[PDB]
């Protein structure tokens, strides 16, 4: 049975596996009469989710949208309202996250004086 | 020590604390060959798959930090290649960063999940 409490919980348990994604997508398609609330809760929990988990939300949307087409256009329509914000948000997090380990590695070398300040700056500059 | 043997250990190198620190110890044992080591290390870094390249930098980090109590040679030797090394690693991270997002949009465009107008709108969002 559908509830927002149940959805929020399932979303909090979503793993970056195709199984996790397709399992949840099925439940949502089953509950597609609630496509409005579902997409709204999805968006909310996406923005709230830890940085490493946000991409998986977009793949969940992918599975839902393609698999629901043969049922009705309600999910395609509902997702359309939030996807530009969702893609913009994830792309922002990506731009920040992809080189974060490298940034952090230079901070460690800075902290520990592994190399002088001038050279650390060169290293930092070399990444942009 | 052999450049051959090093190339092997380098192919077998993983992201575990054990794998990195074990290889680092061997290299510090063979610090008389610091020149050759950094040259081979740099060659293999560039040929390594993108998600392995951070692990090469972590090996350099461990060699550099731990070698210091033995002499300045590994610090000096790495210093002559690390600007090039970070630049390369950073560049590859930048290239691959948003490929998952781009693939979702490429699937949707082809399979007509949305139209070009909206598709291009999501495309622009990745800049955002």
């Amino acid at each position: 049975s559908f509830s927002e409490s149940a959805l929020e919980k399932k979303l909090s348990e979503l793993s970056n596996s195709q199984h996790s994604v397709q399992t949840l997508s099925l439940w949502l398609i089953h509950h597609r009469k609630h496509a409005g609330p579902i997409v709204s809760v999805w968006h909310r929990e996406l923005r709230k989710a830890k940085s490493n988990r946000k991409l998986t939300f977009l793949y969940l949307a992918n599975d839902v949208i393609q698999n629901s087409k043969r049922k009705g256009p309600e999910f395609t329509r509902e997702f359309e309202s939030v996807l530009v914000d969702a893609f913009s948000h994830v792309a922002r997090e990506a731009d920040e996250g992809c080189k974060k380990p490298l940034e952090r590695l230079l901070n460690i070398w800075q902290e520990r004086s592994v190399y002088g300040g001038e050279f650390i700056q060169q290293l930092k500059l070399s990444m942009e």
